[PDB]
């Protein structure tokens, strides 16, 4: 009941924040900053705690809902903002940045992606760090794909600056229209994507039988700045291990094929 106030403050923010971003350049300094302090605030055990107390299901639900959307197209700005920023001349980061990019290699393990193996990324984004730290990190071939065009042509750009000898290749395609799906080894997905349960069962006949994939996700108080975890249909993909990350913002789920 408490804590409803804080998370409708962090809502009409977040709300305010992203209209102000893009009518002017600006307000900048003011998203990283509320970005920041929201990354914190999920990783707060004291709040973590009065967000699970909390039950009225419907008004909760609907909150989190709106909170999820809003902080997507938040993302999505902040790494244009750091794409045009590099571009520019300058290389950056944050407190949300710093977060994410540390654990990115050991999301499916220690040295689990060799030379030729074959990542796909679902959802990669303006800034496709995934993309970059993987394929410099392994030697591997990678692709990205996005429904957004600006963060294809973005993240191309992006990669060209950092990566410009890496296999790396980003399309606006879908997993269907992949000529070259079956060769894929691995397969991350953002958390901030709402179809990404509906592309997993999709991938099922699509992937080869020894295909793994790490589905990002938050549940509890993490929700309000991912997508949550899923239930997947019986005989078809089982999730070999939930990777609780308690010092960040998203963990992750990998499924494996049933036999
Ligand atoms: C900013 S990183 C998140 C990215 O995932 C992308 N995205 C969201 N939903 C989907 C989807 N269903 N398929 C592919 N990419 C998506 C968004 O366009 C965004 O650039
Ligand atoms: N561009 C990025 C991909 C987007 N990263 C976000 C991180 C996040 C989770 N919650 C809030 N922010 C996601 O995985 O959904 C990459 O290359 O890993």
């Amino acid at each position: 009941n408490e804590i409803k106030l804080i998370l409708q403050q962090y809502l009409e923010k977040f709300e305010a924040h992203y209209e102000r971003v893009l009518q002017d350049d600006q307000y900048i300094e003011a998203l990283e900053t509320l970005m920041d302090d929201y990354s914190e605030f999920i990783l707060n055990p004291i709040y973590e705690q009065q967000f699970n107390a909390w039950r009225d299901v419907e008004e909760k639900a609907q909150l989190i809902k709106s909170l999820q959307y809003i902080t997507a197209q938040c993302v999505k700005q902040v790494e244009v903002i750091r794409a045009r920023r590099l571009l520019d001349g300058q290389a950056s980061t944050t407190g949300y940045f710093d977060n994410i990019e540390h654990c990115i290699d050991e999301e499916f393990g220690q040295c689990s992606i060799t030379s030729n193996d074959k990542l796909l990324l679902v959802g990669s984004g303006a800034y496709p760090m995934t993309l970059i730290q993987v394929a410099k990190e392994t030697g591997a071939s990678v692709i990205g794909i996005d429904i957004d065009p600006q963060a294809v042509d973005l993240g191309r750009r992006i990669v060209n600056v950092l990566a410009p000898n890496e296999d790396i290749t980003i399309t606006d395609q879908k997993v269907s229209e992949l000529k070259d799906i079956k060769d894929v080894t691995h397969i991350i997905f953002s958390s901030t994507i709402p179809l990404k349960y509906s592309i997993l069962e999709e991938l099922y006949d699509l992937t080869n039988e020894n295909v793994v994939v790490a589905m990002r996700f938050g549940d509890g108080i993490k929700a309000i700045f991912n997508y949550p975890s899923q239930e997947t249909a019986e005989d078809k993909w089982q999730c070999v291990n939930k990777h609780m990350r308690p010092q960040q913002i998203f963990d992750i789920a990998l499924y494996k094929k049933a036999a």
